DNA sequence: CGCACACTCGTGACTTCAGTCATGAGT
DNA sequence: TTGATG
DNA sequence: CGCACACTCGTGACTTCAGTCATGAGT
DNA sequence: TTGATG
């Protein structure tokens, strides 16, 4: 069940969420799927393992399963930075609205995951013990 | 709960599990509460909070919670890494079964851990997307 | 209102060479 | 050009 | 015996200046 | 000097 590297044995997965700058609804119809183009190839291109992908009109929700080498700041960097240019490209209807450079709230939030809650793990470890 | 830093909103835990080299019972008694003295220095030293901690003969675990800026081979190598050099110092008797430079396995466990199951986020932000 | 994850200004790093990440301060 | 995501 | 998260040899980074982290490879 | 933790 656990991913095998050279120096470890993990289960990473961390569910990241932003949203777009001064929070318009922007992100629908054709904006919408060629973003989640996008964002699957800065992954690929990452090798970064998107487990699931939501794209909602104003946000966008990622869980990602991760190897212990890959930095948060790093892959939302990777993901937020190369996302925002190649969507301006792709799609230069947008700087109707956002002129100023940023497709991205500068913020984002970032929540590790497990399929058990931290009450359960912690009882099974007295349990094994 | 969720933490916030100048550019982020967070909540960062993972449990942590790593054994002694040889896989040698030695962690018991004023040895084992030595090493989890340490542990906590070392953690607060760095910045990272430790929720719970569990010494074993042969293994410990470490529940920690973290900022999005603690990178995990950064923390792993900074707990098993000092308290291996400050364990051998304050317990010379280790040297005994383990004269090799090692008082740790050089692998390392480590799985995310969230509050709620993957199941339970995963539902209410479902519930979330459908208000209203 | 008064911020601040969000708004703005500022710094530096580094990819996407633009627009994020890191980051303090003001509003 | 801001007002809330988990 | 081969294997590898674990044993061993090897490389480089960086604190703990030893003994981990990064890392490939042979058993 | 190893034999299994999550
Ligand atoms: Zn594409
Ligand atoms: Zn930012
Ligand atoms: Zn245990
Ligand atoms: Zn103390
Ligand atoms: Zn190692
Ligand atoms: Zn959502
Ligand atoms: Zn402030
Ligand atoms: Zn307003
Ligand atoms: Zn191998």
């Amino acid at each position: 069940e656990m991913k095998k590297g050279r120096g470890y044995v993990y289960q990473l997965e961390y569910h990241l969420i932003w949203c777009v700058k001064y929070r318009h609804q922007v992100l629908v119809g054709e904006v919408a799927d060629g973003l989640k183009d996008i964002l699957r190839d800065i992954a690929a291109q990452n090798g970064l393992e998107v487990i699931t992908m939501e794209v909602m009109p104003d946000h966008v929700h990622l869980l990602l399963s991760a190897t212990p080498q890959q930095a948060i700041p790093d892959f939302v960097k990777a993901l937020k930075g190369a996302s925002a240019r190649r969507m301006f490209v792709a799609y230069p209807q947008l700087k109707e609205k956002l002129w100023g450079g940023n497709l991205w709230n500068p913020s984002y939030c970032i929540l590790t995951v497990s399929e058990n809650t931290r009450a359960q793990i912690q009882k099974y470890i007295e349990s094994q013990h």
